[PDB]
């Protein structure tokens, strides 16, 4: 039959909004025919104040993914101490760690990047120490040497590097923030930022939409 | 039968997405069990740069809205000139008309509003010029002593403060840019920005989504 349709995401596990299209991607990917290919990224290689002290964007994306975890049935909670601590800390070795699963395991990188966003955006866990990433991989069902391997990685050139061009890739495609989700389509490439594009993506794909929670 | 839920639009005729979504508002106004309340607002009353010489959420902007073009079926079209031209001549007089007209004639808004975006934002016409209000009011089926008595009042104090008040509303609401669409529904009352969140809204309200063009 026609090939499927490639549709990129990158994303950022420090990104609340990547993790809620991540999951809409994931659940129509065996529905469309679509090759969904997961691309981690990192924001801080993407991303180039309010004097009030609390800031109405601030107050609407807390009142948005409110109303999101319902809507999307994903279980992201704001976290109880403040963003900007979580976004100091950054994302690094959980993002090369996902590089590296990407490129030894790329059959277990919907998971293990699931397990990080369930620390930092439903537990308000860490990310940056090794223990927190092995944690999250073991919960993803890697083994202990498997998850300790591709943990000895994180700073080797190869992981290092393909971070890099995988974020160069994002900005090459027009990226101002994450997650950017890309078709290609019908002879041409769309870039759509946020998670609240799904619906536009399906017509791009001639797809139907079924909500954020399409059935079997 | 249970009372129809209040639906606030507040909007300025100067954005490109607030036209976006006005439309399916519009669109469901007589299919869902709301009252759809239009809100005439101004921009500059809310808004509270890049040195790169194509910044990036400009690209976006310009390509997000030729898809939403084909995906709305709306006729809207990137200005010829300088976005910045349109911006710094402003919308005051437009709004205050359509204060005007809500005032006065509210079953005309809705027309009278759609005219107005189809000159800035769909044929690149001025809207700052008395002939350019009038123009688009006998479009919108006003008579021209109806629309000549109503453009005689956009400097009164009563439009000029109904318009200040409409929009200190959409502040109250937590507005940081237009559209904000406000739903008053199960004892909540719940603000979503922006022109892609519609099929939350139905979520909100209980209602069917049926996609940016519902059937008959």
């Amino acid at each position: 039959g026609p090939l499927p349709r490639t549709v990129e995401l990158f994303y950022d596990v420090l990104s609340p909004y990547s993790w809620l299209g991540f999951e809409i991607l994931c659940r129509y990917q065996n529905i469309w025919n679509i090759n969904l290919q997961l691309r981690p990224s990192l924001i801080t290689g993407i991303m180039k104040k309010p004097p009030g002290l609390l800031p109405r964007k601030g107050l609407y994306m807390a009142n948005d993914l409110k109303l999101l975890r319902h809507h999307l049935q994903i279980p992201i909670h704001f976290p109880k101490d403040f963003l900007s601590v979580m976004l100091e800390k950054g994302s690094l070795s959980a993002m090369r760690f996902l590089t590296a699963v990407n490129l030894e395991h790329p059959e277990m990188l919907e998971k293990a990047s699931r397990e990080l966003w369930m620390r930092v955006w439903s537990r308000n866990e860490d990310i940056t120490e090794p223990q927190s990433i092995l944690a999250a991989a073991e919960k993803a069902g890697m083994s202990a040497e498997q998850a300790q391997g591709l943990l000895e990685k994180i700073a080797t050139p190869k992981v290092k590097n393909q971070l890099k061009e995988t974020t160069e890739a994002a900005c090459r495609y027009g990226a101002f923030g994450l997650p950017i989700t890309v078709a290609h389509v019908d002879g041409q490439t769309h870039m759509l930022f946020g998670s609240d594009r799904m619906e536009l993506l399906a017509h791009l794909l001639g797809e139907k939409w079924m909500g954020p929670i399409p059935p079997a």
